[PDB]
């Protein structure tokens, strides 16, 4: 009978179908929409690249090689075949990862990275893991028959020749799978947990500024960097005294664009390990929401733990959201009459809720992340922890198990251009405006 064969394997077809319109909606998106021709967009076009190619291909090859249970089209065919496909998706964990240390560095490198990040960079480094992926395999697999001298795939099947060893195999899977699952996990829970962060940063950026020399406040007090005063005394001498004390070398005057970025996050996590130990900082930093938490911290980033601390009128009706009340009771202060162009913005905050007087586009979260990688490792754990199973036995695992796995490593490349509109609406409407 065995129709049901031809049945699942119009399924398949179905499937590759779904990855091939899905992936190339993407690329043309892209491409005409002009509001997506960003950084992690790119990355997701690489993504979906990747995903397309192994799509139309690999998808493709390995159901035919299911539907007449072998491999007749020579030894060039299944060669190629594994080694184009083995790239792509090696070179789609690649990009993966490089898409976790790209939102990752734009936290932990506000300078050194996030302010600096173009499409030309996004392609160098999409083309560095294509080139990578490349010498990792394809030479690894073609010139390993032309190395031991004779061919061990036999005329009839299709598989990888240096894998035959079920340890080996099991190697190549931790250093290629498990390694990276561990790493991206690790920074996604740093990015989730630090993510409100990243515009804490961008308001101190605004009303302190930035600079590698060594100027004065709005008040005439030393300060080096993002906001850093080194002292208040108005004495040079002793101004770079405690700047070597915090770089470790005579810098004499000047910094670099990394040391700045450095000194900038031992403030900012003073800060509010400032606010959180204060008995007078803790419940208010506690009862307001996290967009309003970082207009907070740029008062205690100024003036101190003991600064704010100072004004106890003024805590009492952030708790109590009693907003416009507070507004007009911070515009009594010092803090508004010395330095009052910066502290015009700061109030506004606390009296709105949004940062409409600093701008700045609104960050919350890995809205990207999270669906692309659950979809990831839910589709490619059955085939890895098989390969694991599959090292400490030998018939263990049917061909079936493989075949399956196989293709819900696939499927990975089909719902991860779903994964894009499940999420951004930007991605929808564009999504939404083609096809007519
Ligand atoms: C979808 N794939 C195309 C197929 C199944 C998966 O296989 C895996 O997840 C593996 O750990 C292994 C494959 C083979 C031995 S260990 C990876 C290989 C390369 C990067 S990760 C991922 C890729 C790989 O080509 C196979």
């Amino acid at each position: 009978t065995i129709w049901q064969v031809v049945f699942i394997a119009f399924l398949t077809g179905f499937l590759a179908l779904v990855t091939i319109i899905g992936n190339i909606l993407v690329i043309v998106a892209f491409k005409v929409n002009k509001q997506l021709k960003t950084v992690n967009n790119y990355f997701l076009l690489s993504l979906a690249c990747a995903d397309l190619i192994i799509g139309v291909i690999s998808m493709n090859l390995f159901t035919t090689y299911i539907i007449m249970n072998r491999w007749a089209l020579g030894n060039l065919a299944c060669d190629l075949w594994l080694s184009i496909d083995y790239v792509a998706s090696n070179a789609s964990v690649m990009n993966l990862l490089v898409i976790s240390f790209d939102r990752y560095f734009s936290i932990t490198r506000p300078l050194t990275y996030r302010a600096k990040r173009t499409t030309k960079r996004a392609g160098v480094m999409i083309g560095l893991a294509w080139v990578i992926s490349f010498v990792l395999w394809a030479p690894a697999i073609l010139f390993w028959q032309y190395f031991v001298g004779k061919r061990t795939v036999p005329p009839g099947e299709c598989f990888i020749q240096f894998l035959s060893e079920p340890t080996i195999t099991f190697g190549t899977a931790i250093a290629a799978f498990y390694m990276p699952v561990t790493i991206m996990t690790i920074l996604y829970w740093r990015i989730y947990k630090e993510t409100e962060k990243m515009n804490c940063f961008e308001m101190l950026r605004i009303d302190e500024g930035l600079r590698l020399k060594i100027y004065k406040d709005c008040e005439g007090y030393y300060t080096i960097g993002i906001g850093h005063l080194l002292t208040k005394s108005p004495s040079l001498n002793a101004a770079k005294s405690e700047l070597d004390k915090a770089i470790g070398r005579n810098t004499n005057g000047v910094i670099t664009k990394d040391e700045a970025e450095k000194l900038f996050n031992q403030d900012v996590d003073a800060a509010v390990r400032g606010i959180l130990r204060n008995a007078k900082l803790k419940p208010v930093y506690d009862s307001l929401d996290a967009v309003r938490r970082c207009a907070l911290i740029n008062m205690v980033f100024q003036m101190g733990e003991t600064g704010v601390a100072g004004f106890t009128n003024s805590l009492r009706m952030l708790q109590q959201k009693r907003w416009d009340e507070a507004a007009v009771n911070l515009a009594k202060s010092r803090w508004y009459n010395q330095c009052p162009n910066r502290a015009k913005r700061v109030i506004t905050t606390f009296r709105t809720g949004t940062w409409d007087a600093y701008l700045i586009k609104e960050k919350k979260a890995a809205q990207t992340l999270s669906a692309i990688l659950l979809a990831f490792i839910i589709t490619w754990t059955p085939y890895n922890i098989m390969v694991l199973v599959n090292t400490f036995c030998d018939s263990c695992i049917p061909k079936t198990y493989w075949n399956l796995g196989y293709w819900l490593c696939y499927i990975n490349s089909t719902v991860n251009p779903v994964c894009y509109a499940l999420c951004n609406k930007t991605f929808r409407t564009t999504f939404k405006t083609l096809l007519l």
